[PDB]
C-alpha cells in the first residue's frame, strides 16, 4: 500500500497473508480474505506459479512474533475455469484456497463478509485497501500491516478515456486514483474493505494497477468485484 497508515492489530481480522516457500524461507506473495474456517479468497493471479503455499492468519508484522499467528498450509487451489494469465484486462482474477486445517477464530481472526450478488457500490463510496505490499513504487514491502482510505469511481468514470478506458470491465471495482495512496506490488488478492449499512463488506479482490506506477493519478486500484462471482464461490465450496 501507497500512502498508507498502519493499521490496528484488531482492525480488519480476515485479512491473510498468502506466503510461498522460497528456498528454505517463506515469503510473503499476496494478500486474502479468510471467507470459510478452511477457504481463502485471493487473486487467480497469486497462484500463477506452481509453489508451495502457505496462508498467515492473525498477522500484524511480517517479520516478527505477533503472538497471535496461525500458519496453515493449502489443501487445494481453485482458479477461475475463465482466468488467463497472459490476459488480466479480462478480469476472471479469483481464486479460492482450501486450507489443510480449520482455523481458530478470535478477535485477530474472523471470517471476511462477502456482499450480496449484483451489488454495485455508489461513485465516492468510503472503502479500505489493506496489505503489506509495496509502500512506494519500486520500493519495498511493509513489515506491518498498512491500510489505505481509498474511495471508489464508479465504473462510468473508470472506463472513460482519461481513466482505464476500456482495460476495465464491469465485472471489477475501482478505487482510489488520487496520485498518493493506492495498491501496490505484494498487495493483490487482497481485501477492499466497503463500509455498507454500518458494517466493513469485502467488496474488492485487489487484482491491478498501472504499469507506470502504483500511485498514479486517474489510474485507480483495480478490483476484482466479489459480488459478481457470489454463485461461483458459493458453487466451489459446496463442491469441494
Ligand atoms: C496480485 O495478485 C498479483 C500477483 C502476482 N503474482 C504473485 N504475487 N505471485 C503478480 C502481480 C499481481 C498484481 Cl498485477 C499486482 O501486484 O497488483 C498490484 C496492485
Ligand atoms: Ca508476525
Amino acid at each position: 500500500v501507497v500512502g498508507g497508515t498502519e493499521a490496528q492489530r484488531n482492525s480488519w481480522p480476515s485479512q491473510i497473508s498468502l506466503q510461498y516457500r522460497s528456498g528454505s524461507s517463506w515469503a510473503h506473495t499476496c494478500g486474502g480474505t479468510l471467507i470459510r474456517q478452511n477457504w481463502v479468497m485471493t487473486a487467480a493471479h497469486c497462484v500463477d506459479r506452481e509453489l508451495t503455499f502457505r496462508v498467515v492468519v492473525g498477522e500484524h508484522n511480517l517479520n516478527q512474533n505477533n503472538g497471535t499467528e496461525q500458519y496453515v498450509g493449502v489443501q487445494k487451489i481453485v482458479v477461475h475455469p475463465y482466468w488467463n494469465t497472459d490476459d488480466v484486462a479480462a478480469g476472471y482474477d479469483i481464486a479460492l484456497l482450501r486450507l489443510a486445517q480449520s482455523v481458530t477464530l478470535n478477535s485477530y481472526v474472523q471470517l471476511g463478509v462477502l456482499p450480496r450478488a449484483g451489488t454495485i457500490l455508489a461513485n465516492n463510496s468510503p472503502c479500505y485497501i489493506t496489505g503489506w505490499g509495496l509502500t512506494r513504487t519500486n520500493g519495498q514491502l511493509a513489515q506491518t500491516l498498512q491500510q489505505a482510505y481509498l474511495p471508489t469511481v464508479d465504473y462510468a468514470i473508470c472506463s472513460s478515456s482519461s481513466y482505464w478506458g476500456s482495460t476495465v470491465k464491469n465485472s471489477m471495482v475501482c478505487a482510489g486514483g488520487d496520485g498518493v495512496r493506492s495498491g501496490c506490488q505484494g498487495d493483490s488478492g487482497g481485501p477492499l474493505h466497503c463500509l455498507v449499512n454500518g458494517q466493513y463488506a469485502v467488496h474488492g479482490v485487489t487484482s491491478f494497477v498501472s504499469r507506470l506506477g502504483c500511485n498514479v493519478t486517474r489510474k485507480p486500484t483495480v478490483f476484482t468485484r466479489v459480488s459478481a462471482y457470489i454463485s461461483w464461490i458459493n458453487n466451489v465450496i459446496a463442491s469441494n
